[PDB]
């Protein structure tokens, strides 16, 4: 009782932008109705929160209610649907009547898809009755009454379309997987009572906890604390403090439930990691950054920003790292979609998730798998064709066979600019080598400049693999020396020499000429 | 009190339809004697359909309040949320009270809930309520003055028995508003909001594409909220929404009617594209004369040919020409594309055209459909198209060879028009129209560019012009970061743009089209 009435914004983690949105949408209207009524802002009536399970979207409504001083009423879908025919209707009606009786109030309908699934899923007559009663109650909320209905679901498609119309649920907020900062916030919240040793660095755990949601991180802390019992099992109880090794063990064996869900975050890849050419850097900056950062010039000179690119070139890491870097430059969200993912209605969903994030780079890797000289490609054409050119969403394609791409996806207004990504030059190769080996020690004798001079035409994967091989050899001698017995603390020159013998190339001039002729034809 | 005060002025975006409903539902219910004497039978069922968010839910109440009739409201969800017998009791009571208080209007909001397609309604009570509605509808005597109005998203969702003669014969589509309708909606929604002196709602109306009235209300709310943001008793009094707030709201609005087809008179004129005088005269003959001079057509007893297949090099002039000819005649323009059809929608499109007596139905990328289900479905619908109705079909294909010889028969599209590369005058017009919105330097001579640019397609010219502005923006930022050093697009920008300009149609393609023309 007391605990639930004392959770606020600090006790919810992983959603800080959405939390600010909801604060502005709800708390301010319910604290100063006079101002909004005077200026003429209509407070929202229905807010549908959706996202993967375990994201903490079940606490947002209660946090807002507690921090705004508004009466909070909770409706559980399973609880309503577990009652008899008339009792469920009575409970819904009583919920809304009580909310109106004491206002301002917030009504939270957990698992809305249980009460109001798609009409096809519903088979009986009582279920349609409860859906219709919910619609009637929603439409019965006067603009004066200060009742805001908040609903939680996994996918809004699972809810009956009649509920998502205007006046019932017109605002939808997605509370998705948290980023590194969100994961760190969640870990701090969950470790508020667990005693931790002096060697815990929650930042590393947050950075390495990919595909984790709030619920998963709670399990990770529980598992890490459990092992501290195993190793150590009054004085024993007092000497218990979770250690970094326990956290690493827990993270290694944890199966996150959100590995397959697309991520939307600003990538941590900069220009220096990849290097790149000045021409391509300037071109990408012109195409993307200026519309986002300098719209005044654009409107002044009255041009519509062209918002489509088709990266084409050799097949390595070149095109995707460039897209992530340009996204990082503008602090814009990055959405990466591969051909296999699309091949396996989802096109509209991905475009909607792009439109939700205003500055966004939508990457379509392996575009050839879809656009080739049938249902999916038409969907991509129509969805992108009906994309307003005044919205800061940039669609960046990528294909290693630019001659198999149909002309429909290159028709101006869809993707009107083609950029070539050549084999990295000497400076680019130096940058790639340094970036790959940053997280490993290198003997002072090893000179990356000479290696870059020797490596001509090696693709990005090659340099990564050359580094992996030279390292893989280092582990072998480390074990071999250990078995014989830090005899080998650094990756000396000999390791790179013997790792630079059976590495020849991955794409020779034989296929470079293909792209270099395609360039001349364009 | 507030509901009873709603009138015609309080609904926006449906001026034509509201005039139609006026002539259908007010003049009769106000002067029954005249209509009875002449022999006009007032309608008994009117089904208003369209996208959500429109004022189609308020048309019935406006008509009731302005005609003095008694208004009764039936909600689909409310009726269907009751028990087995209470739903029928409510419907019967509604109709009985309407008959008692005649003249009256019965509005059934969300008819699809009460009477969805019979494939649905797996239960037995739902069929009972649908049959009760049908029985009540058939029970309205012609002498009684009860008019039943209904609202739905798509009439296909309603039971086909409800849409017969005598139940719901008339069907009015209240759809996405045009620029004037959007301006009316904005004026209605901003009657209480305080507006600054620097706000001109015409621009907002023009730029708010795919916006229904609800979206415009949301836009106004967001603009006011951003004013509150930027500014947070004197503070209360010093709040006035500003043009910047409206532009922000437009920028970050997500309208719900982007994917819905538009039916409006395009704002494209001949001067924006030029075109050959031959093509202009031919299009005039085919389209304008039947619409503007039908007496002569009847006099000479010649049935006008309805159909053209524009063929030529890819670009924009096959679509802009259709828009221009539609604009000349103030006729509606419907633009369909191959991607849309590939994904019976054809009958729906043809009905949305037949609804508008004068129209120009444009089928772009026709090669995709023609050379199996769709093409035959497209052929049959046109073959069943009366030649005396002012619906013109204007196809457009960039590869006139792959098109089957079936679409090109003399009841179907029976005329071929060639749209060549724009001549010098056409290029001058295209260049001038493209940069009408961009401040140009007085030194630039578009005539010289037109002389130099030979064979460049419409897209090419637009791209050449876009590059010239891209150079201008870069120089503006470069000067700004170094520091209006670059107020206008100078000649040098155009020179740089031309330096790497490339023709988009090879002379081989021009020769191929010339050979095809010689074939005809
Ligand atoms: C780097 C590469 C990537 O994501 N994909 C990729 C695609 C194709 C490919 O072929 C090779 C190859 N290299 C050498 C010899 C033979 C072959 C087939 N490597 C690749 C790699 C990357 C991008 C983003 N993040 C991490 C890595
Ligand atoms: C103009 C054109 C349009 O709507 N579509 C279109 C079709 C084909 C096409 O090819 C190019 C092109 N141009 C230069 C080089 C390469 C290519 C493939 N551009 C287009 C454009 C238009 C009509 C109506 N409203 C606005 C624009």
């Amino acid at each position: 009782e007391e605990k639930l009435n004392e959770i606020g914004y600090d006790d919810i983690g992983g959603c800080r932008k959405q939390l600010a949105q909801i604060k502005e949408m709800v708390e301010l209207p319910l604290r100063h109705p006079q101002l909004f009524k005077a200026i003429g802002v209509k407070p929202p009536r229905g807010i549908l929160l959706y996202g993967p399970p375990g994201t903490g979207k079940t606490l947002v409504a209660r946090a807002v209610a507690n921090e705004s001083g508004s009466f909070f009423f909770l409706i559980n879908g399973p609880e309503i649907m577990s009652k008899l025919a008339g009792e469920s209707e009575s409970n819904l009606r009583k919920a809304f009547e009580e909310a109106e009786k004491n206002a301002p109030a917030i009504i939270f309908i957990d698992e809305l898809d249980a009460i109001a699934p798609k009409r096809e899923k519903t088979h009986g007559e009582v279920e349609r009755r409860i859906v219709s009663q919910l619609l009637t109650l929603m439409d019965g909320l006067k603009q004066r009454s200060h009742v805001i209905v908040m609903a939680a679901t996994n996918r809004p498609n699972s809810v009956d379309p009649a509920l998502r119309r205007f006046g019932r649920f017109d605002r939808e907020i997605e509370i998705g997987i948290p980023d590194s900062i969100g994961r760190l916030e969640i870990l701090r919240i969950h470790t508020r009572n667990i005693r931790l040793a002096e060697d815990v660095e929650l930042e590393k755990i947050a950075n390495e906890a990919h595909g984790h949601v709030g619920a998963d991180l709670a399990s990770l802390c529980s598992e890490a604390a459990l092992q501290q019992i195993r190793n150590k099992m009054a004085e024993v109880l007092n000497s218990l403090a979770v250690t970094m090794d326990d956290f690493r063990w827990a993270l290694g064996k944890s199966n996150p439930s959100a590995l397959r869900e697309t991520t939307v975050e600003v990538p941590n890849v900069t220009w220096d990691d990849i290097g790149g050419l000045e021409n391509v850097k300037r071109e990408l900056q012109e195409l993307v950054q200026y519309p986002v950062e300098h719209p005044d010039k654009f409107l002044k000179f009255g041009m519509t920003p062209s918002k489509g690119v088709l990266f084409y070139g050799p097949p390595g890491c070149g095109k995707t790292l460039l897209a992530k870097a340009i996204a990082n430059e503008c602090q814009a969200n990055f959405i990466s979609i591969k051909g296999p993912e699309l091949l396996t209605a989802n096109v509209r969903d991905i475009f909607d998730k792009a439109r939700q994030a205003a500055p966004c780079v939508l990457f379509f890797d392996e575009l050839d798998s879809i656009a080739k000289a049938d249902r999916v490609i038409n969907q991509l054409l129509t969805e992108m064709d009906g994309m307003s050119a005044k919205k800061n969403v940039f669609i960046i394609g990528a294909t290693n066979r630019p001659d198999i791409i149909d002309g429909a996806i290159l028709r101006p207004g869809r993707l009107d600019q083609l950029i070539y990504i050549p084999l990295p030059d000497e400076a680019s190769r130096v940058n790639i080598l340094k970036a790959n080996l940053r997280k490993s020690p290198i003997a002072r004798d090893v000179d990356i400049n000479f290696l870059a001079k020797a490596t001509q035409g090696f693709s990005g994967a090659d340099l990564t693999e050359i580094c992996q091989r030279a390292c893989k050899q280092a582990i072998r001698e480390s074990i071999e020396a250990e078995i014989r017995a830090d005899p080998v603390p650094e990756i000396t020159r000999r390791h790179f020499e013997e790792a630079m013998r059976f590495a020849r190339r991955s794409v020779t001039e034989n296929d470079v000429r293909k792209y270099e002729m395609f360039a001349q034809t364009l």
